């Protein structure tokens, strides 16, 4: 339920998130955007469905749902995701090395809100230039 | 206006902040507390007065002000602060190992709100128990 607010994530920067995935959890959520009603990227690993459902949020309506069946990490372990923001798109680097890519459909050249929902408890985040 | 809402900082754990002091600023603030109304530790380095002002704020009530002139850093530099929360006091470890201490006046055994004002651009946040 943690929520970082008013950060300055410009294009080219890299956000490094390390946290722990609660035992026996269905999944979790990492939201990046301008605010709660505007999520440029909604990274959501569903252990239940065995997928990483990524999607965007523009107020009330979600965008087309994209899915990646490359859930190669487990609960009980503390892992790290490295998502690098780029005007054109985001590249999330999964803990097992596999890079993902989600489009910046909302045209936002600046992120400022992050929120950790679900069974993930992040111990630290690092914003690189 | 940067604010980390919803953290789970209990006594014993340690927050480890890192950032850049904006060139030309007169100071910056790091608030640790229950919210905007309740601040258990208001950490404020004044380059304009060359001290570090520490105080507590119970909604409207600002406690007795503490001033520590061990302000051995300047703007344009990257500093590191380590805040250990003992339920009885806050111990702030300055960039140069010098340790400060501020009594937990509001008697809380949990901190869930961080906020940064002033000319400090935060790059790291690590919280571990
Ligand atoms: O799209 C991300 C969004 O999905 C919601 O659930 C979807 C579900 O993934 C989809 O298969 C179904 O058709 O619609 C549901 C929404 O009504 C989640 O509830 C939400 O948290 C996001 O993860
Ligand atoms: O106690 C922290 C608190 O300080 C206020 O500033 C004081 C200042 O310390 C004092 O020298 C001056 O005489 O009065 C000011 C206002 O009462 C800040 O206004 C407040 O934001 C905190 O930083």
């Amino acid at each position: 339920e943690l929520e970082v607010k008013n950060m300055d994530m410009k294009p080219g920067s890299t956000l490094k998130i390390t946290g722990s995935i609660a035992d026996g959890t269905d999944g979790f959520v990492i939201n990046l955007g301008q605010g709660t009603d505007k999520l440029n990227l909604h990274f959501n690993p569903r252990f239940s469905e065995s997928t990483i459902v990524c999607n965007s949020l523009d107020g009330s309506n979600w965008g087309q749902e994209q899915r990646e069946d490359h859930l190669c990490f487990s609960p009980g372990s503390e892992v790290k995701f490295t998502v690098t923001f780029e005007s054109d798109k985001f590249k999330v680097k999964l803990p097992d090395g596999h890079e993902l890519t989600f489009p910046n459909r909302l045209g936002h050249s600046h992120l400022s809100y992050l929120s950790v929902r679900g069974g993930f408890n992040m111990s630290s985040f690092k914003l690189k230039e």
